[PDB]
């Protein structure tokens, strides 16, 4: 017995959607969910999605709550829906998919991912949920997350980090990597060897390396002598010019940070959303140096750095495509007198 | 098991709320239910209430659809809540009551009409229903409705018609005449002598005595003359003055009914809800002639006759107060050297 | 290059979207589309969709404005979406198909419906339009109408009516009357035999036979006696019983013309969409006889009169089953000492 | 003359209602208030609450700008409304209570406290005001405040803190801690020996006594030595366990404010509202560790450790009643050996 | 060809408006701009103005990213609109003007501000942009801003900080201070002379002269004893009273910022908008002192104290004006024995 006020006895009384029994009084009110406690309305859900109010406070009630890939990962891997959960997009503040597999009776196309609606999408499926592998298997199109081995499938070794509630987090009592699988058209896919993005934050970044660590304590010379990277235009692509008008390079997130550290910065998310590549509007508040889209990746220093020595430097300007979250990255290289100018994730 | 998905079953299955077990999936946007039938959404409440959109919804299911008094007899009589059901307002689109009891977990103020917070407000009660005869002789204060004599209790014979459904009509295949009775704080009131309004409606109008008959198809002279009313201004009061700019008279219903047959006009109801007498900004489309506020009360034209011939002709200005509908309802009283200039129902 | 500015052009100057080139200013309040004309917003457009203002906007502006299948035979024929068009639902205010093809950016699952994304979706395919019958040949899952043979196939004669622009008609200066094919799975099926329903309206009800024009204006008694139905419950079934207060009978649209023109009654029309078969919440004005759910098909009454006496009446009771706008109908039939007491279509 | 401008005016020039003459212009549109200032809207207000948006403006703008209880107080104490002020809930951006006292005519159920409508509910008043004593000795029931004795009258020593303006605090410019008084039926309560709840915030937490000082300042096993805590179970009820999947005890807020300092979590307040007890679903950024429903109170540690050295530890599992802010909170103790497993407030 | 889909596909693509061919997909709820994004709904935009969401969609991206002068600044030369740009407010979230000139066209009163309409109104033009000196002497009424000398025109040098994307700012890399001119009446007219205020922040405020790190380092007894300002009023002005229920002084930001270092204090800032003088409701979170208007003015603790020192203090009260952001501001002055008790910016 699916219903509104079930949805909200269990968010008060359990937190999320539980499968517990019991109704509560709501009022609906605008894009806004209520429920009476003692006489007075207490808001349940502010409804931030382009779908009904109530239907949403259904999906957000019914949201996966063990860690999840981030939903970066699940778009590069060309997810098109979720099996039996609902994955919640909190960059977004709505569900990571259109539609449901026996979730919800609105969103639902069906109630098995084996039904042949299904067969044409990429199916998102959970290994820690029993009969979750066997159900991979059936599917035409489809990717598996397991935490161990799946007899005869190849995997891929994801990410360490998984998002948890909204918080993206490398597991200690809980496991974040998991093995990745893909089928398209009933075929398993040989999924490329990637780099991953660190999914770290302006505020609260840390360094994963020593290399990193010395980055942020280090002054701008002596780290580009200790690393040997002269010639690989550090200064412009990590470091940042804010001498000119338009703000010069800037494309790795530990730069931000180490800028951050010293000097604040407006950064505009102008499509609000998880991706590999993050594009903002910033302006750097001591200089006035600004750039209108500024690409910005979080790449462990190490790996870029290994990525930007691993390039001929003979030619003018390139496209350098590199495998990072499952997709392809492509960069933009402008060398030089066989030394880097610029290096930036392409603006398509 | 109360739900918003039960509820919608119910109106999509059995026309309103009847109690069945069941569920359809419901989308909520902003002020409007809609159920899915095939893939598509259906339209199944639109909202014009002051309360959350699915708590309209569940009042407007949970209306009462016997033959029930017309919302402006139970405020005339002072009802505050109706027990154990909704008495809905056709002419608001909206509850007639703001509270329930045992109807709503959202406007509940009580499950029984017995209990302590009903005491205070008149409980409207149905002697159609079982147990709600004894209710009343327990409750405080409150007003009953009976088909039948009650022992004891001395009736006051309610009007002819009631509201089915939003449907003024008075009954052949269903009972519409109730007894009254009304008890304040305890004791058993003696309601007052009182005409009732007809509930007529302008387009479909019709007489309902030989008066009634005579006005509307004899020509105003021969009609003043063989009913005898020379001298009490039904020219001006009932048939109406348009030759000057501020249209004349024009107070009873008969009198805009017999108009509208020969001229159309614009009656714009500026405080749309059920009461015994209506204040309309009329227009008159052949000539041109209106009136910002121009009160009209619907009796039959009999009763008017009484009323008007049961009046002091001596005095210039003068209220006059008649039990209408079981309320005081004042009316302005204008003559001059014994004859009446215009009567009509105080603008207060 | 589609846009907002350009399709309000198109209504502006061309009275729906006719692929003009143009702009005009618009504004978007709440689910209300403006364009200023010479300084005033003038109204083009109020969402009554669940789809979002601007995207209902472009598909009612792109909506089929030629004599298009009434929505109740494409859904009895299983239609999931269009072929390039929009088929506007006029019943719902809305998309009859949650989807498009070639027709909005919005709501488009393909460009041509030749994609694999449709062979799996019943695609309506519009033989007046060049191309269409050659890619209905080319689908999995199809439903074509032509205005005349198609090579090979059998046709399946449709209904004489069609809706232009929301009004139902037989054409006189178009054709409206279809030939019918349906695939599923690439195979061309056999469409059953089938009575179609009449679509005509209770306010401009016309009779379609000596038959219907005899039971219109001849009395009850001489009807059932001119045309043998004694014995055929006709007095409870088509005439309808407002004797109690629950209306008897009154299945047939025809029944309810007749007594409209004598009593005026409430309909209520609870799921306000395009069916075979239309429930409504009556309320009889004249006697205050009502039923909550009254079932009423719209069929020629001599093919109804085919159908009941085409029936077994020694059976209690039993469901009838009659293939009526391609669908199959319930009809629940009740006979006692070999009369019928009733037949109507089965509420389930 | 109470308006909207009038009492926009106020906002403007006073920064709350003042009872001032004059007029600002207003817009209202959707949920929010605007003025012109100098030809441009500017935001007054923008209304979270479940009242029309001008009623609950007028709310806010006549909200009491003294110390007052905090709501989670008064709701303990059963206040259902206020006399003539509107106590403002800020956990919730919403009036306290439904209705008012001679404060706003939309809301109003009574202009005075004596009124008989009155009479039922618990009407908070405040001594500070004239008459306002001498209203709660008429009161049938009530809740009163006072800085001071009131003869006859034993008093109840409330919390040192109070809340204004939405900021809690203990006064040195005002006093906050104030003299409590209830009646119930006409019969003043003698209002129990209590707790009370020190009402900190994580970001802002500071201890309020030596061994608070200590518990932050030393790490666990010290601490506990010190104050001979062990066999108390503090490392799982204060400290948290965050190896599991399932976070295990952090019921008090010192401890989580403790884990703050050196790792980061998300406490997702899913019952936005003033409580003794709030309940969070927690997931600790570092480990991964979460918990749906954590119960969370913020108790002096003293006081929490007078209350589990106060229970007998020889029964498996019981429920310990504590006086907490004037209620009842139920904590579930659980026991192995003679020493504590776990102790927290028990989950409704 | 403007359009809804070419703003959003610049925004997408450009981070703003930009001029650039394209279109993507978008979808309008309620206030909110989406655009489809690999399937899912991304917001692009809230609308928080009183225009229609589509229209302040379209303003908002062809807002001015160039250092513009501050909202308060343009108001206080009374600026009515701007040529050929979008003076974007922040503070609001919203366009500073009303109208547009060759921007937008729902909001354009003239496509060039030579146009009839713009002589009444104060056009603002940017002599960054070619041919808006000329257009300037040109226009009626108008106030311009440049980087250089204007032939014949007195300059009037401006404030050091201009506003770049909402970022108040003293340009390293960009220029922020420009050069002031204003025409009324087709007259060029002599700006005053002025002081300016600072436009720093409470959380990130830093002083800007040797008297103001002085202030924030030194105790108050011995600043005061520094700077000789004793008899000044300043540990009331400045420094702020908390010792009583209304907090007493504390209009200088610099005063506030001394506060907010050792204790926090909420700040309403009932009126959201850029202005010279800024009114809150303080409510200091120590004490409990509080004031319902508090006017707050940013000035350089240097140009204060010059303010103060140049008044006469042998009158009991009168209003000292000063020029400030080229508008006069009003202050009370009260004086006792020859020495100042309060200076305050005049509350109107
Ligand atoms: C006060 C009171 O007598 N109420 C009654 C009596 C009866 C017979 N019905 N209701
Ligand atoms: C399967 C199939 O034969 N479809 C056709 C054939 C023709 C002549 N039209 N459409």
């Amino acid at each position: 017995a699916m219903s509104l006020e079930n949805v909200a006895f269990n968010v008060v009384n359990k937190g999320h959607f539980d499968g517990q029994q019991g109704e509560v009084p709501v009022s609906i009110i605008n894009n806004t969910v209520y429920t009476k406690v003692d006489g007075v309305d207490v808001e349940l859900f502010e409804n931030k999605t382009t779908l009904p109010v109530n239907v949403a406070f259904e999906l957000w009630a019914k949201r996966n709550i063990k860690p999840v890939p981030e939903v970066k990962i699940l778009n590069n891997l060309g997810v098109d829906i979720a099996a039996n959960t609902v994955i919640w997009d909190y960059k977004r503040d709505a569900p990571a998919h259109i539609s449901t597999i026996g979730v919800c009776s609105m969103t639902d196309i069906a109630k098995k991912p084996t039904e042949t609606i299904c067969a044409p999408l990429t199916v998102f499926f959970d290994g820690r949920v029993d009969g979750q592998v066997d159900l991979f298997r059936n599917a035409r199109n489809g990717v598996l997350i397991t935490e161990g081995s799946v007899k005869g499938l190849q995997p891929s070794v994801g990410p360490k980090q998984a998002s948890l509630n909204g918080v993206t987090l490398i597991g200690e009592a809980v496991k974040t990597q998991f093995n990745y699988y893909k089928k398209v058209d009933g075929v398993v896919q040989q999924l490329p060897e990637t780099y991953f993005t660190q999914s770290r934050n302006l505020q609260e970044f840390k360094p994963r390396s020593q290399m990193e660590i010395d980055f942020l304590e280090l002054a701008m010379d002596e780290f580009i002598e200790r690393y040997k990277l002269e010639g690989y235009a550090f200064e412009h692509i990590v470091y940042g010019d804010f001498s000119h008008s338009q703000l010069g390079g800037l494309h790795l997130l530990i730069g931000l940070a180490k800028r951050f550290k010293e000097s604040p910065f407006e950064l505009e998310d102008f499509i609000p959303m998880d991706s590999t590549v993050k594009n903002y509007f910033i302006t750097d508040a001591q200089t006035g140096s600004s750039k209108c889209v500024c690409s910005v990746i979080d790449l462990l220093l190490d790996d870029f750095v290994e990525i930007i020595k691993s390039q001929d430097l003979s030619v003018v300007s390139k496209v350098v495509k590199v495998t990072i979250d499952y997709t392809e990255i492509s960069f933009m290289l402008w060398c030089k007198d066989g030394h880097v100018e610029t290096f930036y994730p392409k603006l398509q």
